[PDB]
């Protein structure tokens, strides 16, 4: 059984809503900008504590969602309106409502209802709400602790709270992958839908963990920018040799994923369909890929395979790149060896938004795929912001896009790569 | 493609390694005592704090994993040794090295590990660490911050710390579905088998949450057994009329799966064949189940249809059942539904294995995966542990197994639901 796309739905720090994300991604906006004391998300600790804290934050840099109750916003009051509902949960409902309307896939009947599943996973949850709660173990003001804090902090609640508000009883899944958490949600849901567990299935990622210890967290595992705390529109810039470490982003990419047959049938406008699924571990390092990017063209090749595509049919890619110095050059590796001549010669078209949204971690695999998505649907390939000196390894043919360019996209790769070596690779192609 | 089962590995507060967990089972041993101060894993606290907060725990009962340096027991040197390494980690890496050694595979050639892949979810990671870092943070000493925080608190960091010791590169994934984790985890590796994304998995689930915390968390949900501290091998009672909440158990339940013909060419021994994987969401309560069950009914009927097996060709089903009144319940009336005329007959064979090990949680689908298959291979079905007075809902016929009983086990169900109404079943026959 074929699967393909007939909904999308996103929440981005360039906007709420898939329409506002790519209009700005396109025309080169970046939704990163300077950490401050709210950002901490510590209002249970006094100023001074804030103020220290801050201080101990090396990378002072971020990509927010904009909230508020304006187009283009996300309302607090509208999706974070329970005790249960944490920041990623209520971003992955926002994203799951506005694909579900996409798709026009909101079913009263149970057989429907019975028919649809949820795989959106989240790669950390709420590191927020248990440094909250740990304080409350520090104080001894333990009275305070809420019965809701179990539930608000556990990963797979995301796809529980989308599925209790449709009333989907289908699969309820979750992958969870560090920083391919998002791709292998998509992944699993269509490999559920091909087996016939589902005949639609609202899958993605979403990521809220911007805060004092998450960003402490990464910060001393030195994988965070902080070279640009001055210059936060600065900080992200994938293929640059000026890059030091990814800048975290927060928010939620979620895409209605159906049979083919299914989706005719009803007469849904299809986006294009999921030809490849790529899987491999880079069985290496906890958080340092291969100098080969063995494992990254393993996911590639894989996902190529399955879809049965050659290399020189892929019109687009779009890199996992994160701004990290030996990340996004063992990926621009892996994509020579992969697409050999076909990338060399310039042909192929490959970029990476992260300079742009930054690092959604959990959400970034779900967001690249709805961006590499729309690339096939509107027939144009996002660029990578901030790429001044262009990596030792590209040339004049041998490049990344530093421009939105116009062109034909039949067929369109995603790479996510996470902490353990755990590699993802999406194909999406016209259909 | 057939998907068999060729290796068992697990520790459990029953023991460390298959055979002793299975002996002590069978035997009706119980793995459940009293928590201490020192079990809430505070050792960065002061005496007072550490008095103040057992005292405000309502649940003063845990099933812990023995430690030693003896059979049975688990080494901590040998799995416990980097900064990198949770207990969930350890637990999970311990489990897969006795899984894959019963397995007999270790293969050397790059093919062969390039077919492998791993599948070991975890259901809410490392609380205690973050716990920590969080009063580094009150405390005003953050320079004190871990620089492996990150990788140890991470729930996919246990696939990834197996697949790089055996260099395995296949499918480096994890399912997060609360309770559900290690049937979900197991679930998706067989998918991925069934695919061709792999010749060879290596699937679980692994937790390791007791400690302050964890247990102020459940216990201020009301999930945690709280009347039964002055006795706690009476802690856990499934389906028993005073059951009052589940108790957290640790531990971990890895198994080898591996495609039909891969399995016969080398040779290797066959436990059983995995003919169904059930997935559905009950879309109901955050942490309570429909009264009707159908969640659970969804999820068992769906694993039959997918093995082609009737109701009255199921031999033995391992309960999720964890102890709590309203679970306990539902469960048992989905049963019957499902099974309506085997189960009254008092021929089905049903029990819980909770009673003895405790909740598992993110493993409690995996060790539990085990003892069915466990049961298919030697012919005896678990007791259920603590059943002094049967639920209302069971009579003479309909009634769980009370007493390990000796029978033909061809075919075995296994159950594991989680928060957010998630919902999965395994269906296992010999072959
Ligand atoms: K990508
Ligand atoms: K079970």
């Amino acid at each position: 059984r074929r699967v393909v796309v007939t909904g999308l739905g996103m929440v981005t720090p360039l906007g709420r809503g898939v329409e506002t994300t790519w209009r700005r991604l396109i025309d080169g906006e970046c939704g990163i900008r300077g950490l401050t004391l709210d950002d901490l998300k510590m209002k249970s600790f006094d100023e001074e504590t804030k103020l220290y804290t801050f201080d101990q934050l090396s990378s002072k840099v971020a990509a927010f969602v904009p909230y508020g109750s304006n187009p283009g916003e996300f309302d607090e009051a509208l999706w974070l309106n329970s005790k249960a509902v944490a920041n990623f949960i209520g971003y992955a409902v926002c994203a799951a409502d506005e694909a579900l309307r996409d798709a026009e896939w909101l079913p009263t009947e149970e057989e429907e209802k019975e028919r649809t599943g949820v795989s959106i996973g989240g790669g950390i949850g709420s590191i927020c709400d248990i440094v909250e709660a740990a304080q409350l173990i520090c104080e001894k003001r333990l009275r305070r602790l809420s019965p809701f804090f179990i539930p608000k902090i556990l990963v797979n609640m995301a796809s529980g709270h989308v599925s209790m508000k449709y009333g989907f009883q289908g699969p309820n899944h979750a992958a969870v992958t560090a920083c391919a958490t998002g791709a292998h949600s998509i992944g699993d849901a269509t490999r559920m839908i091909q087996f016939g567990d589902a005949d639609v299935m609202v899958a993605g990622g979403t990521e809220s963990s911007i805060d004092a210890l998450s960003v402490a967290g990464f910060s001393r595992s030195r994988a965070l920018s902080t070279k640009f705390n001055s210059s936060p529109q600065e900080a992200s810039r994938p293929f640059d040799c000026d890059r030091d470490g990814f800048v975290i982003g927060e928010g939620s990419g979620v895409i209605v994923l159906e049979e083919y047959e299914h989706a005719k049938r009803r007469g849904a406008k299809i986006y294009a369909e999921l030809c490849g699924y790529g899987m491999s571990g880079d069985a290496h390092h906890i958080t340092q890929p291969p100098e080969d990017g063995k494992g990254a063209v393993l996911a590639m090749t894989r996902a190529l395979r399955q879809s049965g595509l050659c290399p020189n049919q892929i019109d687009y890619v779009n890199a996992h790149a994160t701004s990290t110095p030996i990340g996004d050059a063992v990926e621009a590796r892996a994509i020579k060896t992969v697409f050999s001549e076909h990338a060399t010669s310039g042909t192929l078209a490959f970029s990476s938004t992260k300079g742009a949204t930054g690092h959604l971690l959990g959400a970034a695999g779900a967001v690249e795929a709805i961006f590499s998505i729309l690339a096939i649907h509107h027939g144009v390939a996002p660029m990578t912001l901030n790429v001044k000196n262009p990596d030792p390894i590209f040339d004049k043919r041998f490049m990344p896009l530093t421009t939105s360019k116009k062109m034909l996209v039949r067929t369109a790769m995603s790479n996510s790569f996470g902490f353990g070596g755990t590699n993802a690779s999406l194909l999406f192609a016209s259909i």
